[PDB]
């Protein structure tokens, strides 16, 4: 068996490598990527997403988010304020501002003491699921809104066509702006990019070990677990890797930098942080391995996680039977 320890890869495709997206993310299972829950991928050196990020101020960010947290500072939950409405140069001058900028540190392992340490103490501001993209339409290889689309994989592989799309979202991030424990909707994959900024820190659950991680999360958080047998999926739940190791939970972490991609794999559970500020773009995606993924995903009925129309059909298709429960949390 590949990669029997799930760490977590790295990969360096050269450019005719990159021309076949399903091809190469065939590849990396084939070396046991997929066991960690997260890839890492540096693009060949030709490559480009695009020419220039001079130009991006414009975009608007509708509904910042401000990231609130209660608990403590390892075991915490965070809620979303909304605030006006403001563009990324608006963002991004904020990011910097005294209040929310990064503080001075010595290197990554420095300032993931202090995210650890401070988070709880402090509310940052953050840009999510802006629906666009920043990729030059004349960038051929990994152009995250030119994937295949879910619908187009989940008529290939069973045979129904069904409604629904699949587009791409941007993520402006700060100073610890934190994204919760979760898996993607339906256990699929993402890919994300980091287009420009400071990075993002990432931490993994082996996809073969995620129940030890739901375990120990309806011991931290009881009331949101009976509240909720699919509480994870509302987004809310952070848990330290300080804490991960004292109950025993396999995990890794690595740090992702401006110019590289990373893949979550089916039921890979992730969370993680923002050096700074930057820009992220996401999409998810799926193979014909998820289909069984997708199978069994747990689901979230009581409301709180609403979700794309889009997920209504495979939930329809793939889990007839807790259909009926889950559009009524819808
Ligand atoms: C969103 N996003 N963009 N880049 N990284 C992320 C975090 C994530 O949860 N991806 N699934
Ligand atoms: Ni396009
Ligand atoms: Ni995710
Ligand atoms: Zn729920």
């Amino acid at each position: 068996a590949q990669n029997p320890n799930c760490n977590i890869m790295i990969f360096h495709p050269t450019k005719e490598e990159f021309n076949d997206f399903d091809k190469y993310i065939a590849y990396m299972e084939s070396q046991g990527a997929h066991r960690a829950g997260l890839a890492k991928i540096i693009p060949p050196k030709e490559w480009k997403a695009r020419e220039t990020y001079d130009n991006i101020s414009e975009i608007l960010i509708a509904t910042p988010l401000q990231q609130v947290a209660s608990g403590r500072a390892g075991v915490f939950t965070q809620y979303h304020k909304k605030k006006k409405a403001m563009t990324v140069g608006e963002y991004r001058h904020l990011a910097n501002s005294k209040k929310y900028q990064t503080p001075p540190h010595q290197n990554f392992e420095d300032l993931e003491r202090k995210y650890w340490k401070n988070r709880i103490y402090n509310s940052p501001i953050y840009g999510a699921d802006i629906s666009g993209s920043l990729f030059d339409e004349n960038t051929k290889q990994w152009n995250l809104g030119h994937l295949g689309t879910i619908q187009d994989l989940l008529e290939k592989e069973c045979g129904v066509v069904i409604e629904g799309v699949n587009t791409p979202y941007l993520y402006f991030g700060m100073w610890k702006t934190t994204f919760a424990w979760h898996t993607e909707d339906m256990d699929l994959y993402s890919i994300n990019y980091l287009h420009l900024g400071e990075p993002k820190t990432w931490y993994v659950v082996p996809p073969e070990h995620g129940q030890r991680l739901e375990r120990l999360a309806r011991e931290l958080f009881p009331g949101s677990s009976r509240g909720c047998g699919a509480f994870l999926r509302h987004k809310v739940a952070l848990i330290s890797p300080t804490v991960l190791k004292e109950n025993g939970i396999p995990f890794n972490r690595i740090t992702q930098e401006a110019g590289e991609f990373m893949v979550t794999f089916p039921y890979g559970y992730h969370a993680g942080f923002n050096h700074g500020f930057n820009c992220a773009e996401a999409i998810n995606f799926a193979t014909p391995r998820w289909i069984d993924y997708g199978k069994m995903a747990s689901q979230c009925s009581c409301g709180e996680a609403r979700v794309t129309f889009s997920m209504d059909a495979f939930v329809r298709i793939l889990q007839p039977e807790r259909y009926d429960l889950w559009k009524r949390g819808q």
